[PDB]
């Protein structure tokens, strides 16, 4: 039996750490934090929080969502990126889908955060709400060709790259308050649509977030807590390799029963490497107990996800800044 390994994102209320943040922030099993609106005011000040943060636990993950179209959190002194679906309409998708990837995660390193939760290879049926213009495409073949373009363009920029999310959210409806969503479909059914992004790019992934999506053909689980989808499918079958970081584990709408302290566990056990408690500290407190009282140690594979970029004011100079701002100009993707 293992004595496992595991670790906790958490998040904080403000533009700058409260002396509870910094406690909280103290201790080996909370790895990681990520950055929404409330905390972002202008650049100068997301890199003194990133620097702030650093000052307390060098080794931390700094993690946001920016994806470009209607999730994109840093805005204010940032190109306003497209949504990746505005992409997928130019002849030349693919040279701008890396532009795009290349020019986000220069940017996001450049205010002292490691990585973006992108992309999303969720497909597009016209179903769900949750997906929309933030997947590239319908087609399955065509979304995970401009994805891993995207992710190329990540990486040159030393960035890390999380797809979501696994197994696909795109024919399940958009997390209801009545339910949890399902994707009704035979596992056969989703290994020939939904399935495919994954399996095209899990060698080059560096780490997959699931969907909160029961899908009952499969599991009777959401898929973040599912050792079938997780160990069987994703690990054993689409042989992936990278970090599994779970969904949102407090989210509202969760339709989970139990504190944030079996979930976590829960999470874990299935096979995911590091627990997201978003937008609730004192849930955030009770999974870092639950951590606590298992004496988790951090999963071994969790450094790969730090950024290759540095906090600078300078990429701006740098020759590949004026090629993307220009094609990407081009195509009216951006101002
Ligand atoms: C910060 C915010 O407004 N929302 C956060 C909050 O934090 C985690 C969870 O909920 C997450 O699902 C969500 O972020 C996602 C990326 C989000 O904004 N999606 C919206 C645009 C949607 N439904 O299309
Ligand atoms: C379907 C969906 O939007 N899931 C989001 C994910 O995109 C985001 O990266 C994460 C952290 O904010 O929170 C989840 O709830």
């Amino acid at each position: 039996g293992s004595h496992m390994q595991g670790s906790l994102m958490l998040d904080i209320g403000g533009t700058w750490l409260t002396a509870e943040d910094r406690q909280i922030l103290r201790h080996p099993e909370v790895g990681g934090l990520i950055i929404f609106a409330r905390n972002i005011e202008h650049p100068a000040q997301v890199r003194e929080l990133c620097a702030a943060i650093r000052a307390i636990r060098p080794d931390l993950l700094l993690a946001v969502d920016q994806e470009g179209g209607r999730v994109q959190r840093l805005r204010q002194g940032f190109v306003r990126l497209p949504a990746m679906r505005a992409i997928a309409d130019n002849p030349n998708a693919e040279e701008l889908a890396e532009h795009c990837g290349w020019l986000m995660a220069t940017e996001v390193q450049a205010v002292g955060l490691d990585l973006s939760f992108a992309p999303v290879l969720d497909l597009d049926h016209q179903r769900s709400a949750v997906v929309g213009s933030r997947a590239f495409e319908g087609d399955p073949e065509r979304a995970a060709l401009l994805a891993g373009a995207f992710i190329r363009g990540m990486h040159a920029a030393g960035m890390a790259a999380t797809g979501k999310h696994f197994p696909g959210h795109g024919w399940a409806e958009a997390d209801s308050h009545v339910a949890i969503p399902e994707d009704a479909r035979s596992l056969e059914e989703i290994r020939r649509s939904d399935l495919v992004p994954f399996a095209r790019l899990a060698g080059q992934l560096d780490a997959l977030m699931p969907a909160h999506v029961i899908y009952p053909q499969v599991d009777p689980q959401p898929a973040g807590f599912s050792r079938r989808w997780l160990q069987e499918i994703l690990r054993g079958e689409l042989k992936f390799d990278g970090v599994i970081f779970s969904d949102d584990l407090s989210m509202a709408g969760a339709h989970v029963v139990g504190d944030a302290a079996s979930r976590i566990e829960a999470a874990l056990a299935a096979g995911c490497d590091m627990g997201l408690v978003c937008n609730d500290r004192a849930s955030a407190e009770l999974a870092l107990a639950a951590l606590q009282r298992l004496k988790v140690t951090p999963p071994s594979r969790l450094q790969r996800m730090r950024g290759k970029g540095y906090a600078n004011t300078d990429y701006r100079q740098q020759p590949r800044w004026l090629e993307a701002l220009s094609a990407l100009r081009a195509a009216q993707l951006i101002d």
